[PDB]
């Protein structure tokens, strides 16, 4: 499980606690172990939204299953919570992308799982 | 949607005026209201293409629909035409890629489309 | 086809030859020409795996087919191998992900390739 975030917010905001705290996260929303989780925050970067270069981000979490449906829905509210309340990015002003990866398709160490 | 791209010539060629002029290109291509527009350019990436370092980019454009088949031509010609007289990308030396996205799988303001 | 690769250890490591190995490696296992590959590496993200900040990477390498399958595994060896001995990465903290791309979805110099 992958999480990556864009954002034109400073690198001030994103903190090494910060990582930690949305890799818990994503670990508990897709009930996976933390071990697997992989987190990448990218900051200060050159995005618009709207046509305006006010704080924006787009982001996406890449999973093998997790990722379908009205689950999607509980866990954009949980990830739009702690960003917001970290990066002070308006709701209005984010996407965050859900991608269901198949197993043969991501390798880990070396193979895939599958 | 959203359209994302990496380069590595100067950042001094990514103003955000070309940031403006790609976002109502992208609203114009899609026909999607600019307000759900999100733009994202990276610049002085390390990159190569057919091996040499020369100046090249990699993007990608993601919606709702409005990226499939021969359309992606059309909005291709518009996109590079667009990058090249501001960035001085030869075409042979870029990709655009164009990906679909399932209403259920993106998250604005805390919840799905779908 | 595109290679493409995100890591926290420092852009010291990405030295242009690099790129050129990855390049010339991408062409070999998915059997196309160098002519049309293009590489992508980006140093020093903050990023965490297993919850922790030590040296990790993400990447993923997008073709129209020879991305399926137990072919996979074979060409995660070569790929993990090489950003090992280069980047100093551990296999049980890199992920690549493999994405096969369709020709109508893929434009280059301005338009698709179907």
């Amino acid at each position: 499980p992958v999480f990556q975030l864009s954002t034109n917010v400073s690198q001030s905001k994103v903190t090494p606690e910060l990582l930690k705290q949305i890799s818990s996260l994503v670990a508990r929303i897709l009930h996976k172990p933390e071990s697997y989780v992989c987190v990448h925050v990218v900051a200060d970067q050159s995005m618009t939204f709207a046509g305006t270069d006010d704080p924006c981000a787009v982001g996406s979490l890449k999973s093998i299953g997790g990722v379908g449906g009205s689950q999607n829905n509980s866990h954009a509210k949980a990830l739009f919570a702690l960003i917001k309340d970290h990066l002070e990015i308006e709701g209005n002003r984010m996407y965050i992308e859900f991608v269901d990866i198949g197993a043969g398709d991501i390798a880990y160490n070396g193979r895939t799982f599958a």
